[PDB]
């Protein structure tokens, strides 16, 4: 998450906006709708290959609306999410791969963020309730919770129900990684293209889309050097129920003007100057960095990185990124040079402040701004320099960690940045000396992941064997559980923005006590505490695929439970699939929930099989693949002109 990330480049980079045409259905007299037919052209000009969507943007909306009336109950949610799921696959209409990816057990420095929004809803839900003297626990979008497993069922039921019904989604190849795979949403979308992505039939012109908003998806999308890449996302700025468009395609050329720097000394490269970008928007803050107080996002702090970037690139002799990893001895001239401005930067944000106009006690346009920041926000000893320099190893650390996610694939399933705030520009020393070494780490477990971001009032959605540690006051983990916590602005004007100043939990901690009360655990509890897989589902009419699978797992002469896809028989889907077992396909589809509002299908004519991305030892290139066709410019002269002159300011 990338808070105003998106308002920033779509002002500063008109042209990667264009609107959704989205068919609507027509309404009988007689009041019924007439489904679209998804089998003709797309009405955006283009035919999308894969469609990827970050489901839990669908959830959350439809769960706790803003703008309506809230569902009655679950069940409810659950139509509603068809109903919003299916609007966006009718415009998309993806024509070979569909990935569901609700968000799985994430990595420590994803909880830590996890945690922080959850223990505000909790504090925002009892001070509205406070101020009114059972609804909707948003926190129950949450991997492992019994909300979760109630979606995991109703996605199955409704991608298998499609599958029989709407004629569009015969070729489709749906995947689906429900809540009880591990792994953050948006980066198990991303380490699905990065498998295909290396395999030898790829197509190298696939037309990708990834849904949802959060700022990430932006970032990854550039991360994955497929040139025919959009993000679709709802129109968030309506004022003056749409969806408009984010063309990667169209990124990247203005990118190409933004940061393209005459006589190198080495060769240019467009794809690796992407990666440096991409890198140096860590700076600016996400999930799991916080922003350096000089880089701010309403301040241009993209354009101050930029600056320095382009700066210091001859000097750097290369660039700071190659293939997700981090010359950390070249990272040392972009903080260096953003050191010298940083006396400047919280200067004239002051003289902005001021006019502005016509209580801070850091005061950053006052000398001795340092040693008041670290003695108010870190609440450290202003004398320890050392301190100052391990923050910025800690921060160094992180910028390597993020990009070896991004690019690569989580290095390190523990690690976290220890601090709620974020270091200056001064205090990144010795970058140089830095020996970062990334231990894979421990998964954890629904139930331990549950207790890594939920707060007590949330413990609804936990086995109750673990709710004395949540409460008791006598608890031994009792530090992590405080009903009441401060946040700090940290100069910011809402409160859904700044710090939430909550203990980090030390982890062999939690464990410890969570294994002393496991043997308590229910029979189905335990089996719940299992990590599932992801499922491939296709219908009868899939050609190839649907032949291969029926003869290898589910006909009389059965082979190997498990075979490789050769990507000819299937729709350019590479990998290998598992027979699921205690599952008798073509079955009648059973609608999971209680009120039966939508219908059994008899003969199911779908088939579910266990799908397994191909991994090879090949790393991800940053690098445009054999065989690409760039799509035709969207820029023109006057536009690279405007961004030129603009960009040497
Ligand atoms: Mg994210
Ligand atoms: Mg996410």
């Amino acid at each position: 998450g990338i808070p105003a990330a998106f308002r920033w480049l779509s002002n500063k980079y008109p042209k990667i906006i264009s609107p959704v045409v989205e068919e609507r259905p027509i309404v009988m007299p007689d009041g019924t709708e007439i489904p679209v037919d998804a089998t003709r052209p797309n009405p955006n000009g283009e035919e999308f290959d894969n469609l990827y969507l970050d489901m839990n943007g669908i959830v959350h909306p439809c769960s706790h609306p803003e703008d309506k009336p809230a569902p009655k109950d679950e069940e409810e949610m659950m139509i509603e999410i068809f109903k919003y799921t299916d609007r966006i696959v009718k415009m998309v209409r993806p024509r070979k791969i569909l990935m569901i990816a609700v968000d799985g057990v994430a990595p420590r420095a994803k909880m830590n963020q996890q945690r922080s929004r959850r223990f505000r809803a909790a504090q925002e839900a009892k001070e509205k309730e406070e101020e009114k003297k059972k609804a909707f626990d948003s926190n129950s979008i949450t991997p492992g919770t019994p909300f979760m497993d109630i979606l995991a069922a109703s996605l199955r039921y409704w991608c298998a129900y499609k599958l029989n019904t709407d004629p569009a989604w015969a070729k489709l190849k749906v995947i689906i990684s429900d809540a009880t795979v591990p792994g953050e949403g948006e980066h198990k979308i991303m380490e699905f293209i990065r498998s295909q992505r290396s395999s030898p039939e790829h197509n190298p012109n696939t037309r990708h889309v990834i849904y949802g908003l959060d700022a990430d998806l932006i970032m990854l999308g550039l991360a994955t050097h497929e040139p025919h890449f959009r993000v679709l996302r709802e129109d968030v700025f309506f004022q003056e129920k749409p969806f408009i468009w984010l063309h990667v395609s169209i990124l990247r050329e203005y990118l190409a003007a933004e940061l393209e720097v005459p006589n190198l000394p080495f060769r240019w490269d467009l794809e690796r100057a992407i990666d440096d970008w991409v890198f140096l928007c860590f700076f600016v803050g996400n999930d799991f960095l916080p922003h350096l107080p000089a880089l701010e996002i309403r301040e241009n702090g993209i354009d101050t990185l930029t600056a320095i970037w382009k700066d210091n690139l001859p000097i750097m002799g290369g660039y700071l990124t190659k293939d997700g990893h981090v010359d950390l001895e070249r990272a040392q001239y972009i903080l260096n040079g953003l050191a010298k401005q940083e006396d400047a930067i919280f200067r004239r944000r002051r003289e902005v402040e001021e006019r502005r106009e016509a209580v801070d006690t850091v005061r950053l346009w006052e000398e001795g701004y340092a040693d008041r920041y670290y003695e108010q926000k870190f609440k450290v000893d202003p004398k320890d320099i050392e301190f100052r320099h391990k923050v910025g190893r800690a921060y160094a650390e992180g910028l390597a960690w993020v990009l070896q996610y991004y690019y690569q694939g989580c290095p390190s399933w523990e690690w976290f940045y220890p601090y709620h705030y974020a270091p200056f520009a001064a205090d990144f020393v010795d970058l140089a000396k830095m020996e970062i070494k990334f231990e894979k780490g421990r998964i954890s477990r629904p139930f331990e992941q549950l207790m890594s971001v939920l707060p007590a009032a949330s413990r609804h959605a936990i086995p109750e064997v673990y709710h004395d540690l949540m409460t008791d006051p006598n608890s031994p983990i009792i530090d992590f559980y405080p009903e009441e916590f401060e946040i700090d602005l940290n100069g910011k004007k809402m409160a859904w923005q700044g710090v939430a100043l909550l203990p980090f939990i030390e982890m062999p901690r939690l464990l410890a006590a969570m294994k002393e009360r496991e043997h308590l655990l229910s029979e189905e509890d335990r089996a719940r505490n299992e990590p599932g897989f992801d499922v491939l589902l296709i219908s009868d009419a899939h050609p190839g695929l649907y032949e291969d699978i029926t003869s290898h797992f589910y006909s009389k002469k059965q082979g190997a439970p498990k075979f490789k896809l050769n990507p000819r028989r299937s729709d350019g889907l590479a990998g290998k699939v598992e027979k699921i077992e205690g599952y008798v396909p073509h079955g009648s589809l059973v609608y999971p929930l209680a009120r039966n509002s939508m219908p059994d299908v008899d003969y199911d004519r779908s088939i579910t099989v266990r799908y397994i991305m191909p991994s090879s030892a090949h790393q991800h290139k940053s690098m445009l693949l054999r065989g690409v066709k760039l799509p035709p410019p969207a820029l023109s002269r006057s536009d690279i002109e405007i961004i030129r002159s603009k960009a040497k300011n």
